[PDB]
C-alpha cells in the first residue's frame, strides 16, 4: 500500500508563510504538499479537498483533481513547498526553480480557504523513497536560501519546536 507521512496535526499553520523541502530519493510515484488537519487521507493525495499536492512523477498539481504543472523530478531532486496563508497561495520549486502552470503563473494553488490550517504531507508509492525536511537544522535545507528565505518564508520546523501548551482554569 501507499505510505502517508504528515506533520503532527497539532502543529497546523493558519497564518504566515511556511516552507519545507521534499527530497525525491527515487523518481517514481510520490506526491507532496499541504494537508488539512485531522482529515483521513485514504484517497490519492489532492484528489479531493483534503490536500493540495504536487505530483512530481507526472508533473501535475492536485486539488479536487489534476492539471499539468511544473515538470517531473529526477532522483535526488528537492522540491520546495511554500504556502502563504495570508495571501492564500502555494508555490513549489524544483531544485530552487519556481514551477509554473500552463498559464505561466507561479501560483500552484490560490484563493483557498484557510479552514483549520495546513500541515506538510507526502505520499510514497510502492518502493518509493522520499524525505520531508522541515528544517529544524536550517542548514540542512538545500534550496531555502535560493528561493524561500528572501521571500519571507519560515521553515516549518519553526512551528514544531514548542511542545507545551497553556490554558487558564
Ligand atoms: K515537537
Amino acid at each position: 500500500r501507499f505510505r502517508i507521512f504528515r506533520a503532527e496535526k497539532t502543529y497546523a499553520v493558519k497564518a504566515g508563510r511556511w516552507y519545507f523541502e521534499f527530497e525525491a530519493v527515487t523518481a517514481g510515484d510520490m506526491r507532496v504538499g499541504w494537508s488539512r488537519p485531522g482529515c483521513q487521507l485514504d484517497l490519492e493525495l489532492g484528489s479531493d479537498d483534503r490536500a493540495f499536492a504536487f505530483d512530481g512523477f507526472k508533473a501535475q498539481r492536485w486539488h479536487q483533481g489534476n492539471e499539468h504543472y511544473g515538470r517531473s523530478w529526477q532522483a535526488g531532486d528537492v522540491v520546495g513547498c511554500m504556502v502563504d496563508m495570508n495571501e492564500h497561495t502555494m508555490m513549489f520549486t524544483l531544485n530552487g526553480e519556481i514551477l509554473l502552470d500552463d498559464s505561466g503563473s507561479e501560483l500552484a494553488f490560490k484563493d483557498f480557504d484557510v479552514g483549520d490550517g495546513f500541515i506538510p504531507v507526502c505520499s510514497l508509492g510502492v518502493a518509493q523513497v522520499g524525505r520531508m525536511n522541515f528544517g529544524k537544522d536550517v542548514s540542512t535545507l538545500k534550496y531555502f536560501t535560493i528561493c524561500g528565505l528572501q521571500e519571507g518564508y519560515e521553515p516549518f520546523a519553526v512551528n514544531t519546536n514548542r511542545d507545551i501548551t497553556m490554558w487558564l482554569s
